[PDB]
């Protein structure tokens, strides 16, 4: 059955709740972003209203074939009325089109649902700051202090420098980048830009990227693999066997592969077999522990409801202990 943490009390709304059939009482289904665990169950035969960002709506139409009449895109940073309730969509700093949702309940309660997010201090300057928020439905993916990661900018600097050095030393090296969902496009776009190349990919991945409203996208990507020295492959193919196989297909154009898997940064080393090297780089689209803690201590919610790691009693207890520490430290 549909879990409590996907229902919005005092409304006919659910969030990311498409795998449970017709949810009794639901007059509007919100979708925070186009990742498969969240859209699970949506298909071309869905016949209820779906509320989402413009980008998410482009993907629903073109990739899942949801009929146009059921797709309700909303602009960001704008007060909108849906089935008699004021809502705002905010940028989640996750993947393209990903949003947080602010609900202004008829009874005066205000609820924030983060969807999946990477907390940032810039979130402290939006409509979020204009009123008190009582309940927070929180992306707790990395809610433990061992989760430190570098800034996205630091990780991209490492990738650009690594690729440029390798290809300047050997002009016959190919760069390959793994993907299995939308998100983390900066990794392959930044590398291709330093190398003066478009990014080559399958027709299916090209279609997906053409839905994302990226400026000047036609100048950056292509389906002509032969013209490109940065290729995208499915994440499952980023291993010595898959990459050896890909090199054979390039017809003797290349004699080395440098590959990236976007799972201290200065000290990161690759796995190497012969003329193939694979780098795992810590590019995150979710909050680190410290980023999450800063956001929650600024927001000062009355109640937090985790939406990730909820399946075990140990995980639930661990998260509850951190929420109480944070509250006692900051005095709310
Ligand atoms: C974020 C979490 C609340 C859930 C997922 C991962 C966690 C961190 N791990 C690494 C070692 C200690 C602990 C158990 O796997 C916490 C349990
Ligand atoms: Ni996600």
């Amino acid at each position: 059955t549909c879990p409590f943490y996907k229902k919005i009390p005092g409304t006919g709304f659910t969030v990311d709740a498409f795998q449970y059939g017709v949810v009794e009482g639901c007059t509007a289904y919100f979708l925070t972003h186009f990742h498969s665990d969240h859209y699970a169950g949506l298909s071309k035969h869905f016949t209820f209203p779906v509320y989402c960002s413009e980008i998410t709506g482009n993907l629903l139409k073109n990739k899942l074939h949801v009929q146009e009449q059921y797709i309700h895109p909303l602009p960001l940073d704008t007060e909108c009325i849906v089935n008699g309730v004021k809502v705002v969509l905010l940028d989640a700093n996750h993947c393209p089109g990903a949003v947080m949702i602010l609900f202004y309940l008829p009874n005066g309660t205000v609820i924030l649902h983060t969807g999946d997010f990477r907390a940032d201090p810039s979130m402290e300057r939006s409509l979020l700051a204009d009123q008190k928020v009582h309940m927070l439905y929180l992306d707790t993916t990395y809610c433990s202090p061992e989760y430190t990661f570098p800034s996205q900018q630091e990780v991209i600097r490492f990738a650009i420098n690594t690729a440029f050095e390798a290809v300047t030393l050997n002009p016959h090296a190919l760069v390959v980048c793994g993907t299995y969902s939308i998100g983390k496009e900066k990794v392959f776009l930044a590398i291709a830009d330093v190398l003066g190349s478009k990014v080559g990919m399958s027709q299916e991945k090209y279609k997906t990227l053409q839905c994302l409203n990226i400026p000047e996208i036609n100048s950056l990507i292509t389906t002509d693999m032969c013209s490109s020295l940065v290729h995208l492959l499915p994440m499952m193919q980023i291993n010595f066997k898959g990459l050896q196989s890909h090199l054979k297909k390039c017809g003797g154009k290349y004699n080395q592969i440098l590959a990236f898997r976007p799972t201290r940064i200065a000290d990161v080393i690759p796995q190497t077999k012969g003329n193939i090297s694979i780098y795992g780089i810590p590019y995150s689209e979710h909050s680190s522990y410290l980023e999450m803690k800063r956001f929650v201590q600024w927001l000062k919610p009355q109640k937090i409801i985790p939406t990730v790691n909820v399946g075990t009693w140990k995980s639930r207890s661990t998260m509850e202990k951190y929420f109480r520490e944070w509250k006692l430290e900051a005095g709310y």
